């Protein structure tokens, strides 16, 4: 649902996945990142030192200017540039064409990445959190209104199988990217997409925290953000049982940080010390939720130059956000249309020799709208 969009998305690890749009009358390609953490579509516009092509208003016969600036600040990167629209269309994606908003950047700050073979960011999350403000349609909003894509959008993101791919399937779910049953859990509130994680254990054991806490002050998946980040106390329970889990290692303090590699001899890395972390997220029906299970697989995650890795779990202060590494080897289904996330065992799973990634359920869970922050 369908072939045409199926391993239409490549990246390098921990710089996000991108698509190939073409922007203006005639097409100019450009390779934008797949966002569901924001909700602006913005595409470099001018030269930059990090750019191999950009956007150029003035060859496009379909441009029309709005006549109003834009700025969007992200955890680090940031961008301004001017808002307009333009015909835009994917061509490894549905056979159509929408007039969209692009935010044409002028000018940038630790935003573009040095080789990084994409120009531009599709933020496919709700107009709630758009800049200027709502009423900027985001594009999927408006590919929704033109043509007869279904409200409906899935990612398979997947890791090495050195630079990696995935497929963003518009418009429907492709049977063929996932195994077993795909377990949904409710978009709590239609801005980020926001979801409530009920429970949290380590090989098998509860973290023992208030709910509340696992979601405070929000829980979203961001396709934009590499690594799980977790909030401060539950980072803080985590990193402790994955540090006692894997004692019988010598660990520098950088490590935990994420700021500094662990290397070991080709094939020869310790998996089985590591352990699974297990996210229960809310279900369906009433006390039901179902368990994602995230191997070291993903949360190591590889850097060349010996097999060596960094710790891709780190520090938040702005809530829960399941990043590129837990959306590795799941397939992702952002059921828009019925206000949920589903998730699936990826084809490209991730393997371990005796241990496997996985969406169970169903479990049963008191309480669980108390989880819910405010
Ligand atoms: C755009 C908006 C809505 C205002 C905003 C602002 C801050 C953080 C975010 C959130 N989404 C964040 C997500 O949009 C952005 C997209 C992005 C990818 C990129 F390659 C370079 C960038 F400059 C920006 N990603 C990041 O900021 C993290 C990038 C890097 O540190 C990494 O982890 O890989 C993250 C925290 C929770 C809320 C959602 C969103």
């Amino acid at each position: 649902s369908f072939v045409e969009m199926v391993d239409n998305l490549r990246g390098k690890s921990g710089q996000g996945y991108y698509v190939e749009m073409t922007v203006g009358s005639p097409p100019q390609t450009l390779n934008i990142l797949v966002d569901t953490g924001s909700s602006n579509f913005a595409v470099g516009a001018a030269p930059h030192p990090f750019l191999h092509r950009y956007y150029q208003r003035q060859l496009s016969s379909t441009y029309r200017d709005l006549r109003k600036g834009v700025y969007v600040p992200y955890t680090q990167g940031k961008w301004e540039g001017e808002l307009g629209t333009d015909l835009v269309s994917i061509p490894h994606g549905p056979n159509v064409t929408v007039r969209a908003n692009i935010a044409a950047i002028t000018e940038s700050d630790k935003f573009f990445i040095n080789g990084s073979n994409w120009e531009g960011i599709l933020g496919l999350a709700y107009a709630e959190i758009a800049r200027p403000d709502d009423s900027l349609e985001p594009f999927f909003d408006s590919l929704v209104k033109q043509t007869h894509v279904p409200n409906l959008f899935s990612l398979q993101l997947c890791g090495a199988g050195a630079s990696v791919g995935g497929s963003m399937i518009i418009g429907g779910i492709d049977h063929s990217l996932y195994t077993g049953s795909l377990w949904y859990t409710p978009i709590r509130r239609e801005w980020y997409y926001e979801v409530i994680i009920v429970r949290v254990e380590i090989n098998g054991q509860d973290l023992k925290m208030d709910c509340k806490e696992y979601n405070y002050d929000k829980s979203i998946v961001d396709s934009g953000t590499t690594n799980l980040r977790l909030p401060k106390k539950v980072f803080e329970a985590a990193v402790k049982s994955i540090k006692a889990a894997s004692s019988t290692e010598k660990f520098p303090d950088g490590f935990w940080l994420g700021e500094q590699l662990v290397c070991w001899q080709a094939g020869t890395t310790p998996w089985n010390i590591f352990p699974v972390i297990s996210l229960y997220l809310m279900g369906e029906v009433t006390n039901q939720s179902f368990r994602i299970t995230i191997l070291p697989q993903q949360y190591l995650r590889p850097v060349e130059d010996d097999d060596c890795y960094k710790f891709a779990i780190s520090q938040s202060s702005t809530g829960t956000v399941m990043g590129a590494v837990i959306m590795e080897g799941f397939y992702v289904v952002f059921d828009r249309a019925r206000k949920r996330i589903g998730f699936a065992v990826s084809a490209c799973h991730v393997h371990d020799e005796f241990r496997t990634a996985a969406v169970e359920g169903p479990f049963v869970t008191l309480d669980m709208e108390d989880c819910g922050y405010n």
